[PDB]
């Protein structure tokens, strides 16, 4: 009752499509490391099992070539690299948005609140505001703007609206995640494997959302936020590490993440479960859960399946955007959570979530964090 | 009148070396190298006479400075250094005024549910935030939100979401820190660059802290109530103050009169909380009338407000005292007045912690122009 409630999801990515069968052969070729054969035959071995079909990105050969520093491995080159993020990610956000907006289907004077999350590039006013601009809403609405976020903030920016939404009769709130990898798109080096993994893994997108309590008979509930939370694991210090430098954005990753979550997974779903015990007095299987999982990459999403003990359909949503897209960082869970949706009307599914009661929402980055949310199917 | 966020403590800290303003400027053009700019200077020492700092606080000096060259140029590549040192040294002023204000809040730190980290120098993954939590020890699961990039007006920004956490969330307790230090804006002056040397004749560093939460226990001392938050962008504004984060370090450009603007809209701004005093007061209180908790970007903001809204004299006190004794520490300032009028409410027997008065304004200011509004209600 009075749950922060998602009435809208829309997505946008940036339209030239590289096919993930061939992206070593563009990668190491518009970075003139031709020759290096031995880390070129790891990289694609490694593209080869990403579950990565395809991914959209707005950097292409023209601009790289127009933008030397940016092929280099270390090079300076953060100056075109915000150039680049600052003016695209509002832009691929707004495409988003108007999309969330329509099926929303109310006027754009009604969004009390926006949220906006990034990694891609920082800037001063922030992306909330261009987007602000760029859609024309209304110059008081609240903004809070959250930059170099990482992985986690697909998950952050919906515990951020489910307060907001929630606390303010009448709030709705318009979230956004855009990312563009114009700031990690880097020369790959036999002296920083890791990197090959973002290299192969990180794709453009965006995602919006719009949130509220107590809707209104013209809205359409999709999914209802009942529990949030988040918390740094165990054991995990320096899993994941990314610097901003004139080199632009670096990443280290120093331990193994999905095992870690793995290892915890179940602890992190203790409490959530208990407030379903609380409302429901039973406790449901984690198989008996729908799952809109963050697609860090295959080996996350396969070993949590093996730990929790998932029927294979349920990472199949998270799964169908790791194959299509890629892992686009923040936006991709909320890709996730329009991908549930829709496969619950083509399937014909009795729920919006996989025909399904409960869900769970899930998001990792830096810390190691991982961000929980409990959700509802309608 | 019961429910309402709010302020239980308020903690601030400061880098220990002091700078003098009468001699920032020699100072200044010395580390910079910029002797032989004498106009420059005269300019400058001008705009540091009239700035209303007595003493700015720093973590850079000389040494520092030159040990790291890239500093002392005018837009030379430098970022990497300035990373190391704003990375390193934001959580750690962050974690002085935290520890003040968990001790003042009296609680164990493990009460501690949310922390909303605010900061505009450096950025980092995983945050200061994170790096916060571990610095004090709070529980892993500690709610997180990380505001960078976000200038002065965040002082304000993180009251706005430390209130919606506190009140939608029973016995929710929000540790809220601030926290800028200068080496990523710092750098030589320029007769190309002249609106660099507003920031750079006020800017100093500083961190301050809050516990925030609704429904204070018996146990707990409640300064202020959050009643009413908003925040808007002000027309005919577009590019009043822009920032930029290069490989230089962040860049400031002012291509608009940034005091006039405010002023100009401010009684506007002021409309709806006034409306909100009015509906649960049912009179109506002069501007006057209210205690007054500014963010002091610069002495020209506070004059001009005073005047615009017929202020007496004193309301303002507070928010100079601050700007006088620190300059303008970006988003941390306001919370820094926040302090500064509690202490003056003990010391000169007001009242009221709000300058003895019921209502009171919170403002805070930056780029858009974006302006935080926030109502506030005295003890």
């Amino acid at each position: 009752s009075g749950k922060a409630t998602v009435l809208a999801v829309g997505t946008a990515v940036p339209p030239k499509e590289f096919d993930q069968s061939t992206y070593p052969d563009f990668y190491f070729n518009v970075t003139n490391c031709n020759d290096k054969v031995e880390l070129k035959g790891k990289f694609q071995r490694i593209c080869d099992r990403s579950g990565i079909k395809k991914r959209h990105f707005y950097l292409d050969e023209e601009i790289l070539k127009a933008n030397p520093g940016m092929c280099t491995y270390m090079g300076a080159s953060l100056d075109v690299r915000q150039n680049i993020a600052v003016r695209e990610v509002p832009k691929l956000a707004k495409e988003a948005a108007l999309k969330a907006i329509k099926e929303w289907g109310q006027p754009k004077s009604k969004i009390t609140h926006l949220v906006f999350g990034t990694t891609s590039g920082v800037d001063m006013p922030g992306a909330d505001f261009q987007l602000l601009k760029l859609l024309g809403l209304r110059p008081n609405v609240k903004r809070i703007m959250l930059y170099q976020q990482g992985c986690s903030a697909g998950a952050t920016v919906t515990r951020v609206a489910k307060d907001l939404a929630e606390n303010n009769p009448g709030a709705r709130v318009l979230v956004a995640c855009s990312e563009v990898t114009a700031v990690t798109f880097r020369a790959p080096s036999e002296t920083h494997l890791d990197g090959l993994v973002g290299a192969a893994l990180f794709g453009d997108g965006a995602a919006a959302l719009i949130i509220g309590s107590n809707p209104t008979p013209v809205e359409k509930p999709l999914f209802e936020v009942h529990w949030s939370g988040q918390c740094v694991l165990p054991d995990s210090d320096g899993a994941i590490l990314g610097h901003l430098r004139e080199a632009g954005l670096v990443f280290h990753l120093l331990k193994d993440v999905p095992g870690i979550i793995s290892k915890n997974i179940e602890k992190l779903l203790a409490e959530p479960l208990d407030y379903v015990k609380s409302v429901d007095e039973a406790s449901p299987a984690y198989t008996d859960l729908f799952w809109v999982v963050h697609p860090g990459g295959p080996a996350i999403l396969d070993q949590v399946e093996a730990k929790l003990k998932l029927d294979k359909d349920r990472m199949q949503a998270t799964r169908d955007v790791l194959a299509q897209y890629g892992n686009m960082s923040s936006a991709s869970v909320l890709f996730v959570l329009d991908q549930m949706r829709k496969r619950s009307v083509e399937l014909n599914k009795d729920t919006t979530g996989d025909g399904l009661k409960w869900g769970v929402m899930l998001g990792f980055g830096p810390g190691l964090t991982v961000e929980t949310l409990l959700l509802k199917s309608i």
